[PDB]
Protein backbone atom coordinates (compact mmCIF):
# COMPACT_ATOMS: atom_id res chain seq x y z
CA UNK A 1 0.00 0.00 0.00
CA UNK A 2 1.54 3.23 -1.40
CA UNK A 3 -0.57 6.08 0.19
CA UNK A 4 -2.14 8.35 -2.12
CA UNK A 5 -4.26 11.92 -2.06
CA UNK A 6 -7.20 11.55 -4.33
CA UNK A 7 -6.06 13.40 -7.24
CA UNK A 8 -2.82 10.93 -6.79
CA UNK A 9 -5.50 8.02 -6.96
CA UNK A 10 -6.26 6.15 -10.82
CA UNK A 11 -8.49 3.77 -8.78
CA UNK A 12 -10.40 6.67 -7.36
CA UNK A 13 -14.26 5.41 -8.66
CA UNK A 14 -13.88 2.20 -5.98
CA UNK A 15 -12.08 4.59 -3.49
CA UNK A 16 -14.90 6.34 -3.24
CA UNK A 17 -17.20 3.84 -3.54
CA UNK A 18 -15.67 2.60 -0.27
CA UNK A 19 -15.43 5.56 1.70
CA UNK A 20 -19.53 5.20 0.94
CA UNK A 21 -19.76 1.52 2.20
CA UNK A 22 -17.89 3.44 5.19
CA UNK A 23 -20.36 6.20 5.76
CA UNK A 24 -23.10 3.55 5.38
CA UNK A 25 -21.67 1.19 8.32
CA UNK A 26 -19.66 3.50 10.56
CA UNK A 27 -21.97 5.37 12.56
CA UNK A 28 -22.38 7.78 15.46
CA UNK A 29 -23.66 5.97 18.32
CA UNK A 30 -24.56 7.10 21.67
CA UNK A 31 -21.31 8.80 23.78
CA UNK A 32 -19.81 6.65 26.29
CA UNK A 33 -19.35 7.07 30.16
CA UNK A 34 -21.55 10.39 30.02
CA UNK A 35 -22.40 13.17 27.90
CA UNK A 36 -19.55 13.54 26.14
CA UNK A 37 -18.44 12.76 21.93
CA UNK A 38 -20.06 10.04 20.31
CA UNK A 39 -18.56 6.26 19.75
CA UNK A 40 -18.31 4.09 16.69
CA UNK A 41 -21.46 2.31 15.91
CA UNK A 42 -23.24 0.59 13.02
CA UNK A 43 -21.12 -2.79 12.17
CA UNK A 44 -18.38 -1.40 11.22
CA UNK A 45 -18.03 0.99 14.57
CA UNK A 46 -19.25 -1.85 16.68
CA UNK A 47 -16.25 -4.43 13.91
CA UNK A 48 -13.75 -1.32 15.04
CA UNK A 49 -14.02 -1.18 18.79
CA UNK A 50 -13.98 -5.16 19.06
CA UNK A 51 -10.99 -5.13 17.24
CA UNK A 52 -9.52 -2.31 19.70
CA UNK A 53 -10.52 -4.87 22.78
CA UNK A 54 -9.52 -7.78 21.05
CA UNK A 55 -5.36 -6.29 20.96
CA UNK A 56 -5.68 -4.26 24.07
CA UNK A 57 -6.79 -7.97 26.00
CA UNK A 58 -3.46 -9.33 25.91
CA UNK A 59 -1.38 -6.89 27.34
CA UNK A 60 -4.03 -6.11 29.88
CA UNK A 61 -4.17 -9.69 30.81
CA UNK A 62 -0.21 -10.23 31.34
CA UNK A 63 0.20 -6.89 33.43
CA UNK A 64 -2.30 -7.77 35.83
CA UNK A 65 -0.53 -10.81 36.38
CA UNK A 66 2.69 -8.65 36.89
CA UNK A 67 0.50 -6.51 39.34
CA UNK A 68 -0.74 -9.28 41.59
CA UNK A 69 2.49 -10.84 41.57
CA UNK A 70 3.89 -7.93 42.66
CA UNK A 71 1.32 -7.32 44.84
CA UNK A 72 1.81 -9.93 46.80
CA UNK A 73 5.46 -9.65 47.50
CA UNK A 74 4.37 -5.75 48.91
CA UNK A 75 2.16 -7.47 51.07
CA UNK A 76 4.21 -9.97 52.49
CA UNK A 77 6.29 -7.52 53.63
CA UNK A 78 3.60 -4.97 55.33
CA UNK A 79 3.39 -8.16 57.01
CA UNK A 80 6.87 -8.36 58.07
CA UNK A 81 6.63 -4.69 59.18
CA UNK A 82 3.81 -5.01 61.10
CA UNK A 83 1.11 -3.26 59.44
CA UNK A 84 0.81 -0.03 58.27
CA UNK A 85 0.27 2.08 61.91
CA UNK A 86 2.51 5.21 61.09
CA UNK A 87 2.69 7.89 58.02
CA UNK A 88 5.74 6.89 57.64
CA UNK A 89 4.70 3.32 57.69
CA UNK A 90 3.99 3.37 54.31
CA UNK A 91 7.22 3.28 52.52
CA UNK A 92 7.05 -0.13 53.14
CA UNK A 93 3.65 -0.21 50.22
CA UNK A 94 7.02 0.52 48.02
CA UNK A 95 10.06 -0.06 48.89
CA UNK A 96 11.95 -2.50 46.45
CA UNK A 97 8.51 -3.71 45.35
CA UNK A 98 6.42 -3.56 42.02
CA UNK A 99 9.41 -4.33 40.35
CA UNK A 100 7.24 -6.38 37.42
CA UNK A 101 4.08 -4.08 36.92
CA UNK A 102 5.90 -0.41 37.65
CA UNK A 103 9.47 -1.29 36.25
CA UNK A 104 10.70 2.22 36.25
CA UNK A 105 9.62 2.55 39.93
CA UNK A 106 8.15 5.20 41.69
CA UNK A 107 8.57 8.94 40.84
CA UNK A 108 11.80 9.83 43.16
CA UNK A 109 10.98 11.75 46.62
CA UNK A 110 7.46 11.53 46.42
CA UNK A 111 7.14 8.69 49.44
CA UNK A 112 10.54 10.52 50.99
CA UNK A 113 10.04 14.05 50.70
CA UNK A 114 5.84 13.45 51.40
CA UNK A 115 5.26 16.31 53.79
CA UNK A 116 6.78 19.00 51.84
CA UNK A 117 4.60 22.16 50.89
CA UNK A 118 6.56 22.98 47.83
CA UNK A 119 6.00 19.36 46.24
CA UNK A 120 2.21 19.36 47.32
CA UNK A 121 2.51 22.68 45.41
CA UNK A 122 4.59 21.63 42.61
CA UNK A 123 2.10 18.83 41.60
CA UNK A 124 -0.09 21.50 40.45
CA UNK A 125 2.65 22.54 37.90
CA UNK A 126 3.08 18.78 36.74
CA UNK A 127 1.25 15.51 37.88
CA UNK A 128 -2.12 17.49 37.13
CA UNK A 129 -1.44 20.44 35.35
CA UNK A 130 -4.77 21.06 34.28
CA UNK A 131 -6.87 22.54 36.88
CA UNK A 132 -4.68 25.41 38.07
CA UNK A 133 -5.43 29.09 36.95
CA UNK A 134 -4.01 32.62 37.58
CA UNK A 135 -5.95 35.08 39.67
CA UNK A 136 -6.68 37.98 37.63
CA UNK A 137 -6.42 41.73 39.80
CA UNK A 138 -9.82 42.57 38.48
CA UNK A 139 -11.66 40.22 36.86
CA UNK A 140 -11.29 37.30 40.12
CA UNK A 141 -12.08 37.56 43.14
CA UNK A 142 -10.44 35.96 45.82
CA UNK A 143 -11.81 32.42 46.21
CA UNK A 144 -12.43 32.73 49.99
CA UNK A 145 -11.25 35.09 52.75
CA UNK A 146 -8.29 33.92 55.17
CA UNK A 147 -6.60 35.20 58.43
CA UNK A 148 -5.54 38.53 58.20
CA UNK A 149 -2.97 38.10 60.66
CA UNK A 150 -2.10 33.81 59.77
CA UNK A 151 -1.75 35.34 55.81
CA UNK A 152 0.77 38.20 56.99
CA UNK A 153 2.92 35.34 59.45
CA UNK A 154 2.96 33.29 56.70
CA UNK A 155 3.96 35.72 53.64
CA UNK A 156 4.92 38.98 55.17
CA UNK A 157 2.19 40.88 52.52
CA UNK A 158 -1.40 40.60 52.27
CA UNK A 159 -4.08 38.30 49.98
CA UNK A 160 -4.81 42.08 48.70
CA UNK A 161 -1.63 42.80 47.56
CA UNK A 162 -0.60 39.70 46.06
CA UNK A 163 -3.89 39.71 44.70
CA UNK A 164 -3.09 43.24 42.78
CA UNK A 165 0.17 41.94 41.75
CA UNK A 166 -1.24 38.59 39.91
CA UNK A 167 0.86 36.27 42.40
CA UNK A 168 -1.90 34.52 43.74
CA UNK A 169 -3.58 31.10 42.01
CA UNK A 170 -6.27 28.52 42.84
CA UNK A 171 -7.38 25.25 42.32
CA UNK A 172 -11.00 24.73 42.86
CA UNK A 173 -12.49 21.42 43.46
CA UNK A 174 -15.62 22.69 44.66
CA UNK A 175 -17.97 21.38 41.87
CA UNK A 176 -17.73 18.04 44.41
CA UNK A 177 -19.53 19.57 47.25
CA UNK A 178 -22.79 18.02 46.66
CA UNK A 179 -21.43 14.75 44.97
CA UNK A 180 -22.93 11.25 46.16
CA UNK A 181 -20.82 9.91 48.66
CA UNK A 182 -20.24 5.56 48.17
CA UNK A 183 -20.76 4.68 51.86
CA UNK A 184 -18.29 4.46 54.25
CA UNK A 185 -16.36 6.96 51.89
CA UNK A 186 -15.60 10.06 52.48
CA UNK A 187 -14.34 13.62 50.54
CA UNK A 188 -13.89 17.11 50.84
CA UNK A 189 -14.11 19.36 47.78
CA UNK A 190 -11.47 21.63 48.57
CA UNK A 191 -10.51 24.91 47.14
CA UNK A 192 -6.30 25.48 47.27
CA UNK A 193 -5.39 28.51 47.26
CA UNK A 194 -1.13 29.02 46.03
CA UNK A 195 1.10 32.08 45.96
CA UNK A 196 4.17 32.65 44.08
CA UNK A 197 6.39 34.03 46.91
CA UNK A 198 8.54 37.04 46.24
CA UNK A 199 10.83 36.30 48.76
CA UNK A 200 12.16 32.47 48.17
CA UNK A 201 10.49 32.94 44.26
CA UNK A 202 8.92 29.32 44.65
CA UNK A 203 5.40 28.81 44.13
CA UNK A 204 3.85 27.22 47.72
CA UNK A 205 0.71 26.60 48.91
CA UNK A 206 -1.66 28.95 50.68
CA UNK A 207 -4.95 27.53 52.18
CA UNK A 208 -6.96 25.02 51.31
CA UNK A 209 -10.64 25.43 52.48
CA UNK A 210 -12.80 21.80 52.49
CA UNK A 211 -15.89 23.36 50.97
CA UNK A 212 -17.99 20.21 52.86
CA UNK A 213 -19.65 20.02 56.63
CA UNK A 214 -18.38 22.47 58.76
CA UNK A 215 -16.39 23.86 55.58
CA UNK A 216 -13.28 24.65 57.65
CA UNK A 217 -10.13 26.65 56.23
CA UNK A 218 -6.67 25.39 56.99
CA UNK A 219 -3.20 26.88 56.64
CA UNK A 220 0.53 25.77 57.11
CA UNK A 221 0.00 27.42 60.36
CA UNK A 222 -2.44 24.65 61.30
CA UNK A 223 0.30 21.93 62.69
CA UNK A 224 -1.71 21.01 65.46
CA UNK A 225 -3.22 17.59 65.29
CA UNK A 226 -1.43 17.25 61.85
CA UNK A 227 -4.51 19.44 60.48
CA UNK A 228 -2.86 21.06 57.52
CA UNK A 229 -1.01 17.60 56.44
CA UNK A 230 -4.35 15.90 56.34
CA UNK A 231 -5.88 19.27 54.28
CA UNK A 232 -3.08 18.21 51.81
CA UNK A 233 -4.28 14.82 51.51
CA UNK A 234 -7.86 15.90 51.28
CA UNK A 235 -7.25 18.49 47.93
CA UNK A 236 -5.00 15.38 46.32
CA UNK A 237 -7.56 13.02 47.12
CA UNK A 238 -10.06 15.41 45.16
CA UNK A 239 -7.47 15.93 42.40
CA UNK A 240 -6.56 12.68 42.06
CA UNK A 241 -10.41 12.14 41.31
CA UNK A 242 -10.26 15.70 39.09
CA UNK A 243 -7.18 14.11 37.03
CA UNK A 244 -8.75 10.62 36.31
CA UNK A 245 -11.92 11.41 35.02
CA UNK A 246 -10.75 15.01 32.96
CA UNK A 247 -8.75 12.36 30.78
CA UNK A 248 -12.12 11.12 30.05
CA UNK A 249 -12.38 13.68 27.71
CA UNK A 250 -9.44 15.59 26.97
CA UNK A 251 -7.60 13.02 25.39
CA UNK A 252 -10.01 10.21 25.00
CA UNK A 253 -13.03 11.54 24.00
CA UNK A 254 -11.80 14.36 21.49
CA UNK A 255 -9.52 11.83 20.08
CA UNK A 256 -12.19 9.40 19.65
CA UNK A 257 -14.77 11.73 17.63
CA UNK A 258 -11.81 14.03 15.46
CA UNK A 259 -10.31 10.21 14.01
CA UNK A 260 -13.94 8.85 14.14
CA UNK A 261 -14.76 11.99 11.62
CA UNK A 262 -11.66 10.90 9.00
CA UNK A 263 -12.43 7.72 9.43
CA UNK A 264 -15.79 8.27 7.58
CA UNK A 265 -14.75 10.97 5.17
CA UNK A 266 -11.42 9.78 4.13
CA UNK A 267 -10.05 7.06 1.98
CA UNK A 268 -7.86 3.81 4.03
CA UNK A 269 -5.35 4.65 1.20
CA UNK A 270 -5.25 7.98 2.84
CA UNK A 271 -1.75 9.11 4.05
CA UNK A 272 -3.68 11.65 6.35
CA UNK A 273 -5.83 9.20 7.84
CA UNK A 274 -3.05 6.07 7.89
CA UNK A 275 -1.24 8.61 9.87
CA UNK A 276 -4.43 9.19 12.07
CA UNK A 277 -4.88 5.37 12.53
CA UNK A 278 -1.49 5.34 13.62
CA UNK A 279 -2.14 7.59 16.38
CA UNK A 280 -5.39 6.00 17.32
CA UNK A 281 -3.69 2.31 17.46
CA UNK A 282 -6.15 0.97 20.29
CA UNK A 283 -7.98 4.10 21.63
CA UNK A 284 -11.63 2.52 20.72
CA UNK A 285 -10.75 -0.24 23.23
CA UNK A 286 -11.08 2.55 26.12
CA UNK A 287 -14.53 3.50 26.89
CA UNK A 288 -16.51 0.29 26.18
CA UNK A 289 -13.91 -1.22 28.67
CA UNK A 290 -14.55 1.26 31.11
CA UNK A 291 -18.05 1.07 30.95
CA UNK A 292 -17.32 -2.70 31.91
CA UNK A 293 -14.56 -3.68 33.91
CA UNK A 294 -13.62 -0.13 35.37
CA UNK A 295 -16.89 2.18 36.75
CA UNK A 296 -19.38 -0.60 36.39
CA UNK A 297 -21.56 -1.16 39.62
CA UNK A 298 -19.71 -2.01 41.40
CA UNK A 299 -16.58 -1.99 40.36
CA UNK A 300 -12.89 -1.11 40.86
CA UNK A 301 -13.37 2.71 40.99
CA UNK A 302 -16.13 2.32 43.46
CA UNK A 303 -14.06 -0.51 45.59
CA UNK A 304 -11.26 2.04 45.48
CA UNK A 305 -12.44 5.87 45.29
CA UNK A 306 -14.86 7.61 46.78
CA UNK A 307 -17.62 8.46 44.40
CA UNK A 308 -20.35 6.28 42.81
CA UNK A 309 -20.34 5.57 39.05
CA UNK A 310 -23.14 7.84 37.89
CA UNK A 311 -21.38 10.84 39.45
CA UNK A 312 -18.19 9.92 36.72
CA UNK A 313 -20.49 10.44 34.57
CA UNK A 314 -22.11 13.98 35.76
CA UNK A 315 -18.60 14.94 35.95
CA UNK A 316 -17.47 14.11 31.77
CA UNK A 317 -20.96 15.46 31.36
CA UNK A 318 -20.62 18.80 33.19
CA UNK A 319 -16.55 19.56 31.88
CA UNK A 320 -16.88 17.93 28.26
CA UNK A 321 -18.49 21.71 27.09
CA UNK A 322 -15.14 23.26 27.66
CA UNK A 323 -13.26 20.10 27.87
CA UNK A 324 -14.22 18.99 24.66
CA UNK A 325 -13.00 21.98 22.77
CA UNK A 326 -10.22 21.29 20.25
CA UNK A 327 -8.67 24.65 19.39
CA UNK A 328 -9.21 25.78 22.90
CA UNK A 329 -6.86 22.61 24.29
CA UNK A 330 -4.08 23.41 22.11
CA UNK A 331 -1.52 23.14 24.46
CA UNK A 332 -0.11 26.76 24.61
CA UNK A 333 -3.97 28.29 24.10
CA UNK A 334 -4.91 26.27 27.28
CA UNK A 335 -1.70 27.63 29.69
CA UNK A 336 -2.32 31.18 28.41
CA UNK A 337 -5.97 31.16 28.81
CA UNK A 338 -5.40 30.25 32.62
CA UNK A 339 -3.00 32.89 32.96
CA UNK A 340 0.37 29.65 33.55
CA UNK A 341 2.16 31.45 31.03
CA UNK A 342 2.65 34.77 29.25
CA UNK A 343 0.29 36.25 31.02
CA UNK A 344 0.55 40.16 31.35
CA UNK A 345 -0.91 40.80 34.86
CA UNK A 346 1.39 38.80 36.92
CA UNK A 347 5.26 37.25 36.97
CA UNK A 348 6.14 34.33 35.44
CA UNK A 349 5.93 31.06 37.24
CA UNK A 350 10.12 30.16 38.12
CA UNK A 351 9.07 26.54 37.03
CA UNK A 352 6.54 24.44 35.09
CA UNK A 353 7.61 21.31 34.39
CA UNK A 354 4.78 20.34 32.39
CA UNK A 355 4.97 23.00 30.08
CA UNK A 356 8.75 23.04 30.12
CA UNK A 357 8.87 19.54 28.18
CA UNK A 358 5.25 19.65 26.93
CA UNK A 359 6.51 22.62 24.55
CA UNK A 360 9.23 20.85 23.48
CA UNK A 361 7.82 17.87 22.84
CA UNK A 362 5.08 19.36 20.89
CA UNK A 363 8.30 21.44 19.05
CA UNK A 364 9.54 18.33 17.98
CA UNK A 365 5.84 16.28 16.98
CA UNK A 366 5.68 19.79 14.89
CA UNK A 367 8.76 19.57 13.02
CA UNK A 368 8.14 15.95 12.08
CA UNK A 369 5.01 16.70 10.85
CA UNK A 370 5.63 19.77 8.95
CA UNK A 371 7.53 17.43 6.97
CA UNK A 372 4.85 15.13 6.19
CA UNK A 373 2.38 17.22 5.32
CA UNK A 374 5.13 18.97 3.27
CA UNK A 375 6.02 15.82 1.49
CA UNK A 376 2.68 14.76 1.09
CA UNK A 377 1.04 17.42 -0.08
CA UNK A 378 4.15 18.56 -1.82
CA UNK A 379 4.83 21.65 -0.70
CA UNK A 380 1.71 23.07 -1.87
CA UNK A 381 -1.29 25.06 0.13
CA UNK A 382 -3.82 24.82 -3.80
CA UNK A 383 -3.09 21.09 -3.03
CA UNK A 384 -4.32 20.86 0.61
CA UNK A 385 -7.48 23.02 -0.16
CA UNK A 386 -7.93 20.97 -3.15
CA UNK A 387 -8.09 17.70 -1.58
CA UNK A 388 -11.45 16.78 -1.63
CA UNK A 389 -10.72 14.21 1.37
CA UNK A 390 -9.20 15.86 3.99
CA UNK A 391 -11.96 18.76 3.29
CA UNK A 392 -14.70 16.09 3.47
CA UNK A 393 -13.31 15.57 6.96
CA UNK A 394 -13.13 19.21 8.52
CA UNK A 395 -16.77 19.43 7.74
CA UNK A 396 -17.88 16.26 8.97
CA UNK A 397 -16.10 16.92 12.49
CA UNK A 398 -17.19 20.58 12.38
CA UNK A 399 -21.04 19.25 11.12
CA UNK A 400 -22.43 15.56 12.17
CA UNK A 401 -19.62 14.29 14.55
CA UNK A 402 -20.66 17.39 16.78
CA UNK A 403 -16.73 18.29 17.37
CA UNK A 404 -16.59 21.05 19.52
CA UNK A 405 -14.43 24.30 18.67
CA UNK A 406 -12.65 22.53 15.66
CA UNK A 407 -10.28 23.99 13.06
CA UNK A 408 -13.08 25.73 10.85
CA UNK A 409 -13.42 24.79 7.29
CA UNK A 410 -12.49 24.69 4.21
CA UNK A 411 -8.69 23.66 5.80
CA UNK A 412 -6.53 25.92 3.14
CA UNK A 413 -3.37 25.93 4.21
CA UNK A 414 -0.39 23.25 5.19
CA UNK A 415 0.14 25.56 8.61
CA UNK A 416 -3.60 24.72 9.99
CA UNK A 417 -3.80 20.80 9.02
CA UNK A 418 0.33 21.14 11.07
CA UNK A 419 -1.57 22.67 13.80
CA UNK A 420 -4.22 19.67 13.76
CA UNK A 421 -1.93 17.04 13.00
CA UNK A 422 0.30 17.84 15.77
CA UNK A 423 -2.47 18.21 18.39
CA UNK A 424 -3.94 14.48 17.57
CA UNK A 425 -0.09 13.49 18.60
CA UNK A 426 0.43 16.02 21.51
CA UNK A 427 -2.98 14.23 22.53
CA UNK A 428 -2.32 10.56 21.69
CA UNK A 429 1.34 10.43 22.65
CA UNK A 430 1.97 13.01 25.77
CA UNK A 431 -0.84 14.40 27.47
CA UNK A 432 -2.88 10.88 27.94
CA UNK A 433 0.69 10.21 29.80
CA UNK A 434 0.61 13.45 32.07
CA UNK A 435 -2.58 12.49 33.30
CA UNK A 436 -3.14 8.53 33.44
CA UNK A 437 -0.76 6.17 32.06
CA UNK A 438 2.32 5.60 34.60
CA UNK A 439 1.65 8.96 36.41
CA UNK A 440 -0.81 7.88 39.32
CA UNK A 441 0.69 4.60 40.60
CA UNK A 442 4.18 6.79 40.05
CA UNK A 443 3.34 10.16 41.32
CA UNK A 444 -0.16 11.30 41.24
CA UNK A 445 -2.09 8.48 43.59
CA UNK A 446 1.02 8.09 46.22
CA UNK A 447 0.08 6.76 49.07
CA UNK A 448 -0.37 8.39 52.02
CA UNK A 449 -0.87 11.69 50.63
CA UNK A 450 -2.50 10.55 47.55
CA UNK A 451 -5.76 8.45 48.49
CA UNK A 452 -8.26 7.12 46.25
CA UNK A 453 -10.82 7.70 49.15
CA UNK A 454 -10.95 8.59 52.80
CA UNK A 455 -12.18 6.49 55.53
CA UNK A 456 -13.47 8.77 58.24
CA UNK A 457 -15.67 11.83 58.31
CA UNK A 458 -14.01 15.07 57.16
CA UNK A 459 -13.64 17.20 60.54
CA UNK A 460 -15.95 18.80 61.83
CA UNK A 461 -13.54 21.24 63.96
CA UNK A 462 -10.19 22.03 64.44
CA UNK A 463 -9.25 21.38 67.77
CA UNK A 464 -11.86 18.74 68.61
CA UNK A 465 -10.30 15.80 65.98
CA UNK A 466 -7.91 12.83 66.48
CA UNK A 467 -3.66 13.83 65.66
CA UNK A 468 -3.80 10.25 64.05
CA UNK A 469 -4.72 10.60 60.32
CA UNK A 470 -4.71 6.45 59.51
CA UNK A 471 -8.44 6.78 59.91
CA UNK A 472 -8.96 8.47 57.29
CA UNK A 473 -6.18 6.57 54.98
CA UNK A 474 -6.55 3.39 53.64
CA UNK A 475 -5.90 0.67 55.43
CA UNK A 476 -2.78 -1.82 54.96
CA UNK A 477 -4.59 -3.86 52.33
CA UNK A 478 -6.87 -0.98 50.63
CA UNK A 479 -3.05 0.76 50.42
CA UNK A 480 -2.12 -2.69 48.71
CA UNK A 481 -5.52 -2.56 46.61
CA UNK A 482 -4.36 0.96 45.47
CA UNK A 483 -1.49 0.74 44.50
CA UNK A 484 -2.60 -3.04 42.22
CA UNK A 485 -5.34 -0.73 40.66
CA UNK A 486 -2.46 2.01 39.54
CA UNK A 487 -0.02 -0.18 38.67
CA UNK A 488 -2.56 -1.85 36.36
CA UNK A 489 -2.70 1.23 34.10
CA UNK A 490 1.07 1.22 33.12
CA UNK A 491 1.83 -0.41 30.16
CA UNK A 492 5.98 -1.62 30.30
CA UNK A 493 5.50 -3.88 27.56
CA UNK A 494 5.90 -0.25 25.10
CA UNK A 495 9.28 -0.23 25.60
CA UNK A 496 10.81 -3.81 24.47
CA UNK A 497 8.23 -3.54 21.56
CA UNK A 498 9.31 0.32 20.81
CA UNK A 499 5.62 1.02 21.24
CA UNK A 500 6.73 4.79 22.49
CA UNK A 501 6.44 8.26 21.95
CA UNK A 502 10.01 8.01 20.38
CA UNK A 503 8.81 5.78 17.99
CA UNK A 504 5.14 7.09 17.02
CA UNK A 505 5.71 8.03 13.23
CA UNK A 506 7.98 4.71 12.92
CA UNK A 507 5.49 2.41 11.67
CA UNK A 508 6.06 -0.49 9.04
CA UNK A 509 3.44 0.54 7.28
CA UNK A 510 3.96 4.39 7.26
CA UNK A 511 7.53 4.16 6.18
CA UNK A 512 7.35 1.82 3.16
CA UNK A 513 3.26 3.65 2.17
CA UNK A 514 5.13 7.06 2.07
CA UNK A 515 8.53 8.58 0.46
CA UNK A 516 11.72 8.78 1.52
CA UNK A 517 11.41 12.36 2.88
CA UNK A 518 9.24 10.64 5.45
CA UNK A 519 11.72 8.10 6.31
CA UNK A 520 14.30 11.28 7.28
CA UNK A 521 12.15 12.91 9.13
CA UNK A 522 10.98 10.07 11.06
CA UNK A 523 14.87 9.29 11.58
CA UNK A 524 15.21 13.25 12.73
CA UNK A 525 12.50 12.72 15.05
CA UNK A 526 13.56 9.11 16.93
CA UNK A 527 17.10 11.12 17.37
CA UNK A 528 15.24 13.81 18.98
CA UNK A 529 13.24 12.06 21.15
CA UNK A 530 15.89 9.58 22.09
CA UNK A 531 17.89 12.63 22.86
CA UNK A 532 14.66 13.93 25.52
CA UNK A 533 14.68 10.44 26.70
CA UNK A 534 18.06 10.15 27.94
CA UNK A 535 17.79 13.48 29.46
CA UNK A 536 14.87 12.37 31.44
CA UNK A 537 16.25 9.87 32.31
CA UNK A 538 19.18 11.35 33.72
CA UNK A 539 17.38 13.69 36.12
CA UNK A 540 18.59 13.82 39.53
CA UNK A 541 18.49 16.25 42.45
CA UNK A 542 20.64 19.42 42.43
CA UNK A 543 21.94 20.76 45.80
CA UNK A 544 19.15 21.93 47.44
CA UNK A 545 17.23 18.65 46.45
CA UNK A 546 15.22 20.15 43.59
CA UNK A 547 14.74 18.60 40.50
CA UNK A 548 12.70 21.47 37.58
CA UNK A 549 12.08 23.23 41.33
CA UNK A 550 10.39 19.79 42.78
CA UNK A 551 11.37 17.71 45.41
CA UNK A 552 10.78 14.85 43.29
CA UNK A 553 12.01 13.34 39.98
CA UNK A 554 9.16 13.99 37.24
CA UNK A 555 9.48 11.48 34.48
CA UNK A 556 6.44 11.54 33.03
CA UNK A 557 7.33 12.65 29.64
CA UNK A 558 9.96 10.52 29.09
CA UNK A 559 9.44 9.68 25.45
CA UNK A 560 11.47 6.24 25.22
CA UNK A 561 9.16 5.22 28.55
CA UNK A 562 5.33 6.45 27.48
CA UNK A 563 3.20 4.99 24.64
CA UNK A 564 2.24 6.87 21.35
CA UNK A 565 -1.40 6.09 21.76
CA UNK A 566 -3.91 5.65 24.28
CA UNK A 567 -2.83 2.68 25.66
CA UNK A 568 -5.48 2.42 28.94
C1 LIG B 1 13.59 14.34 48.09
O1 LIG B 1 13.98 12.98 48.30
C2 LIG B 1 15.17 12.69 47.56
C3 LIG B 1 15.35 11.18 47.52
O2 LIG B 1 15.57 10.74 46.19
C4 LIG B 1 16.35 13.46 48.15
O3 LIG B 1 17.47 13.13 47.32
C5 LIG B 1 18.79 13.48 47.75
O4 LIG B 1 19.02 14.87 47.62
C6 LIG B 1 20.33 15.31 47.99
C7 LIG B 1 20.33 16.82 47.89
O5 LIG B 1 19.46 17.41 48.85
C8 LIG B 1 21.36 14.64 47.09
O6 LIG B 1 22.67 15.05 47.46
C9 LIG B 1 21.22 13.13 47.20
O7 LIG B 1 22.12 12.49 46.31
C10 LIG B 1 19.79 12.70 46.90
N1 LIG B 1 19.64 11.26 47.08
C11 LIG B 1 19.12 10.45 46.15
C12 LIG B 1 19.05 8.99 46.52
O8 LIG B 1 18.72 10.86 45.07
C13 LIG B 1 16.04 14.95 48.09
O9 LIG B 1 17.01 15.73 48.80
C14 LIG B 1 14.66 15.28 48.67
N2 LIG B 1 14.33 16.67 48.40
C15 LIG B 1 13.86 17.51 49.33
C16 LIG B 1 13.59 18.91 48.86
O10 LIG B 1 13.66 17.16 50.49
C1 LIG C 1 -9.55 -0.31 -7.68
O1 LIG C 1 -10.04 -0.25 -6.31
C2 LIG C 1 -10.70 -1.46 -5.87
C3 LIG C 1 -11.07 -1.24 -4.41
O2 LIG C 1 -9.92 -1.24 -3.57
C4 LIG C 1 -9.84 -2.71 -6.07
O3 LIG C 1 -10.62 -3.87 -5.82
C5 LIG C 1 -9.27 -2.78 -7.48
O4 LIG C 1 -8.36 -3.87 -7.59
C6 LIG C 1 -8.56 -1.47 -7.81
N1 LIG C 1 -7.93 -1.52 -9.12
C7 LIG C 1 -6.61 -1.37 -9.28
C8 LIG C 1 -6.11 -1.45 -10.69
O5 LIG C 1 -5.85 -1.16 -8.34
C1 LIG D 1 13.70 -0.99 18.80
O1 LIG D 1 14.29 0.10 18.08
C2 LIG D 1 15.72 0.06 17.98
C3 LIG D 1 16.07 1.24 17.12
O2 LIG D 1 16.20 2.47 17.83
C4 LIG D 1 16.22 -1.25 17.36
O3 LIG D 1 17.64 -1.29 17.46
C5 LIG D 1 15.59 -2.45 18.06
O4 LIG D 1 15.97 -3.67 17.44
C6 LIG D 1 14.06 -2.29 18.11
N1 LIG D 1 13.41 -3.42 18.76
C7 LIG D 1 12.22 -3.89 18.36
C8 LIG D 1 11.73 -5.09 19.08
O5 LIG D 1 11.54 -3.33 17.48
MN1 LIG E 1 -6.61 6.64 29.56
Amino acid sequence: VVYTLPCEDGNSTARTAEIRLKQATLLYGPSLLGNASYFPGGPLGDAISLRDQTVWEGAAVVQSLRAFTDAAKVAANIKQNGGLNSLDDFKVLYQDGWKGSVPQGIARGQSENYTSDLLFSMERLSVNPYILKRLHPTEDALPFQVDRATVKQLTKTSLKALHAAGRLFVADHSYQRNYTRLANRYSAACTALFYLDPRSNQFLPLAIKTNVGADLTYTPLDTDNNNWLLAKIMFNNNDLFHGQIFHVAYPHAIAEIVHLAALRTMSARHPVLALMERLMYQAYAVRPLGERVLFNKGGLFEQNFAYPQDMVYKFVGDSYPTTGRWRAGYLDTDVRARGLVDADYGPELPHFPFYEDGSRLVEVIRRFVRSFVDATYHESDEMVAKDAELQAWVAEANGPAGVEDFEPGPLDTRERLVEVLTHMAWLTGCAHHVLNQGEPVTASGVLPMHPTALYAPVPTSKANTTADLLGYLPSAQKSVDQVTLLARFNRPDVVPTNQTLRYMFAAPQLLLGNGEAYRRANQRFVRAMGRISDEVKARRFDDRGLSQGMPFIWQALDPGNIPFYLSV
